């Protein structure tokens, strides 16, 4: 109701989309009001961690129209998750369609242009059915629910700090690059410890020889060279391939005129970048004040303000989302 | 209701234990018959793999008594589990009791003696109640149900084969040591793969550098050196601490006389053992004819019969299970 004090917490919205896959196929799908999910006490979703999901948003423009930011990329990636866990995939039709039904029905829950709100969509897939063994499963449920949400862990483009961990949230040859609940389960601990010290989160390093940056179990990482000319994100099979990263990495080259590089970043060489931040749907480029790596707090630009490049990447990206700045063809679906 | 034909399949028993946890405390915990858990769409257990479980069996003796095997260990382990994922822990009291209750109530589903059957118990804790952002759930569920079962991927001691993997089921410093859903979500794919080519399951090697052996799908690994005089089992901060392995590791030394050693084992130096196999609960010392690693296929004893020492360890353990031998201290509880 009040978009002022709106945060990234849960809120029950009128209706949500639901569909079952049994005997080789998905039902037509329908909007329900249940809010609760019902599954066997032996469901693979509960014991063996066979679950996957997405996070996309819907924004309200100053024209009246509703924007969807690259839904096609979300549908795409889930197919990737679904695979990794022997789960049936969903077409870009059943997906975008779901999201559209779940926004149209809950349209009154969409924050109006002005306040930085947005309608978050959490599409998820879990294996159900009676079972006990370590196999896939006889059935599945695909659901899409939304909640009005403002900033995740930021505010007004204001920066925030991060600290490294000893723990690994994803393995070298694991599901680290898939949005499957497993990865996150392993982040809770190191992430909570990271919060008890008034930090934003935790930046995990390569599983093996923790020497280079991965991401933040909540968003990707990206810095900028001192001569503020190059945009950089680490490349690693273990990090989730963010729609936002790949997007930022796009404007970075064609709209802001910057050199771009996907490659390694040593925690041993932070002073190579002038300003750094994390990115994501709920993350939405978040200035990174400093990084603690033991006896070492490293501050790029300001700890109270964002760098100029971080702001340009923000104002451009966010414009596209709310329809303030012409968006590349193909991105953003009207509603 | 024929036990001669019974395997690791879900059968709906009569009653389940169902305790909650709200506002810092666990409910009393009654029994019911719904085998349909009821979560909240935002459940932490559905999206972030906030979940762990246990595995223990209840067996019926010759004389008439019912044996519950080392339930105290399962209780402790499931504590370590919950701890790693920020979930409230159940004490031996609440735990061990929860089992018993289920054991009794469903006593007719306990296989008779002489069938080599058993009543499988599945205790598990999951995060429930509304949520969204990545953080521990607000409320928690703990439940226990049971099901009768013959053996696992075997029957008798006839062996089976295993294949190495390039994938990894857990990161060096991930959650391999805890029995949590993510673990299995990832041991799902390489499984399907292996079983597709007629291997019992894949045997994971080593997150960072696949030189040593971790464990298999749902079982630890153990071997006997060539002189059949020493017992060697892998030791790493990322493999689940099997109770079984720990138990054989106790017998091998006393009841059997052998020398023990927890250390490393290189797939290279593989013919450095007379026999080997995989222990565990549903598993139950599963011999190993040979191991497919790369091109060459290595075979310790044979693909047809268990190594003598493996046989002994089998009988010694199982005898203790059904009481035809003599269980050590605290090892067994009489329901
Ligand atoms: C672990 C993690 N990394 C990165 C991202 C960023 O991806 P996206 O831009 O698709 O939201 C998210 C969300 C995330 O949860
Ligand atoms: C990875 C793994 N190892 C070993 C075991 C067997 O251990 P336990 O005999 O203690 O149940 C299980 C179950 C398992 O999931
Ligand atoms: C959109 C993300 C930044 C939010 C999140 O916690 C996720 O996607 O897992
Ligand atoms: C106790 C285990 C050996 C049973 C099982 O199948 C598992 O844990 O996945």
């Amino acid at each position: 109701i009040d978009w002022s004090t709106l945060g990234f917490s849960y809120i029950r919205t009128d209706l949500r989309y639901l569909a079952h896959w049994k005997d080789g196929e998905w039902d037509a799908g329908t909007l329900t009001e249940d809010n609760q999910i019902h599954l066997a006490e032996g469901s693979t979703a509960l014991h063996y961690g066979q679950q996957c999901f997405e996070g996309l948003k819907a924004y309200r423009c100053a024209d009246g129209s509703i924007n969807l930011f690259r839904p096609d990329q979300n549908a795409a990636r889930m197919r990737m998750s679904c695979r990794r866990l022997l789960m049936p995939e969903l077409s870009d039709e059943q997906f975008i369609d779901a999201c559209l039904q779940v926004v149209r029905a809950n349209e009154h829950f969409l924050p109006p242009y002005g306040t930085g709100g947005s309608l978050y969509l959490r599409p998820f897939v879990i294996g159900v059915g009676d079972n006990i063994g370590v196999r896939t499963a006889p059935e599945f449920i695909f659901s899409v629910f939304c909640v009005p949400v403002g900033p995740y862990f930021k505010g007004g483009l204001t920066p925030t700090n991060f600290i490294t961990s000893d723990y690994d949230r994803a393995a070298p040859h694991g599901t680290g690059a898939a949005k499957v609940g497993g990865n996150y389960a392993a982040s809770l601990l190191p992430g909570y410890e990271a919060k008890k010290r008034d930090f934003a989160d935790v930046i995990y390093l390569d599983p093996a020889t923790h020497t280079t940056i991965e991401e933040a179990g909540a968003a990707n990482f990206f810095a900028i060279t001192q001569d503020g000319q190059k945009f950089v994100t680490p490349q690693s099979p273990s990090i989730l391939p963010s729609i936002t990263k790949y997007s930022l990495l796009w404007l970075a080259e064609h709209r802001l005129g910057l050199e771009v590089e996907e490659g390694d970043i040593r925690i041993d060489e932070l002073g190579k970048f002038s300003e750094a931040g994390a990115c994501g749907t709920a993350a939405v480029i978040t200035p990174i004040g400093g990084i603690q790596h033991g006896d070492d707090f490293h501050v790029f630009y300001s700890e109270s303000e964002p760098g100029p490049v971080t702001r340009r990447l923000y104002d451009e990206l966010v414009g596209i989302q709310y329809g303030d700045k012409e968006a590349p063809e193909g991105w953003i679906v009207k509603v």
